[PDB]
């Protein structure tokens, strides 16, 4: 996801940590966060060059089919294996548990690796077909303007939500997600949240391929003018990809610090 997407993952979880959670994520936040989780869940995306090693834990790539595997797809462009979303949630999150026990890494970066990387295998096309770069080569157009099918996974169809609805904002998407999540949705959340497990990244991821395939690859070609019958029909696939992930965010964290 573009930053609106991390914001909203990261401002629904927060609100839904546990109190030993709540008071883990508020002591390895730093002082200029003042509190705000969503305040950092970008960071991630900033280190990509920084950190030239966690550019490919942001996604993963599958062969030409709607199927996902961590042996087969969890590896970076060296075939190394676990350098991928899911491999950097179980990677980052174990790091975690290590929060005051007795017993070498900063765990105020894996905060916010895993909200990030929580956030970004929830986003369908993060899951998707390396053949083309997770939609990032599939150029079409989002009603006026040219963009490609990844970043209008990644940004336009949040954005244009929050003008369509939300005046440009993303408060009262969040709240909207939020009255979703206790009132339509209870059952699923309960389902969302479980996890046997840290966390459950190889769930997340399967579910995210078949998103790409039956929501975000369907029926578009290279150069189709995306316009309302896309936009409508898809929104509703991001409201629950984003619900996902911020309840699976959270869950995970309380998991953790608990
Ligand atoms: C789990 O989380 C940790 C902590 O963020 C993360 O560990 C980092 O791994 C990378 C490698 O994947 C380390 O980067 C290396 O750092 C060493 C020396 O410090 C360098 O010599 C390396 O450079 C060589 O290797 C590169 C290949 O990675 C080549 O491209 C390059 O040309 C050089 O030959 C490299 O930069 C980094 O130091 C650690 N950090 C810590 C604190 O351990 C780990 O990758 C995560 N794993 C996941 C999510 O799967
Ligand atoms: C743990 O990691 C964080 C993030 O990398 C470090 O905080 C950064 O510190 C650098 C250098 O001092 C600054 O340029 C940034 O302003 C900081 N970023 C954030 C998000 O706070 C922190 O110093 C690290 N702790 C260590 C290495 O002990
Ligand atoms: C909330 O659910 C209702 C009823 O299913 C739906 O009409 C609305 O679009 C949903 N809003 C969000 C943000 O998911
Ligand atoms: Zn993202
Ligand atoms: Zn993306
Ligand atoms: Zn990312």
């Amino acid at each position: 996801w573009g930053k609106e997407g991390h914001e909203i993952i990261c401002k629904i979880a927060q609100t839904r940590l546990d109190e030993t959670a709540a008071k883990a994520v508020k002591e390895l936040l730093p002082e200029s966060a003042e509190g705000d989780l969503s305040s950092l869940c970008l960071w991630a995306d900033r280190v990509k060059f920084r950190y030239h090693w966690s550019s490919p834990l942001h996604y993963i790539n599958t062969p030409d089919a709607c199927s996902y595997q961590y042996n087969r797809d969890c590896k970076d462009e060296s075939g190394e294996k676990g350098r991928c979303v899911a491999g950097a949630i179980y990677n980052y999150t174990t790091q975690l548990l290590s929060y005051k026990t007795a017993a070498q890494y900063n765990l105020t970066e894996a905060l916010l690796f895993v909200s990030h990387f929580m956030g970004d295998i929830h986003q369908p096309l993060h899951v998707s077909y390396a053949s083309d770069k997770g939609g990032n080569t599939i150029e079409v157009h989002w009603y006026t303007r040219k963009a490609n099918l990844h970043h209008i996974w990644d940004s336009n169809i949040i954005e244009t939500a929050e003008a369509d609805l939300y005046n440009s904002a993303l408060e009262g998407m969040v709240d909207a997600l939020k009255k979703n999540i206790t009132t339509e949705w209870a059952d699923q959340v309960k389902r969302w949240e479980t996890c046997t497990k840290t966390a459950c990244p190889d769930i997340y991821a399967s579910e995210g391929i078949q998103a790409a395939c039956d929501w975000a690859y369907k029926g578009v070609t290279e150069g189709d003018t995306l316009e309302d019958e896309y936009f409508y029909s898809r929104l509703p696939i991001v409201y629950q990809r984003l619900a996902q992930g911020g309840v699976r965010l959270a869950a995970t964290l309380n998991r953790i610090f608990g």
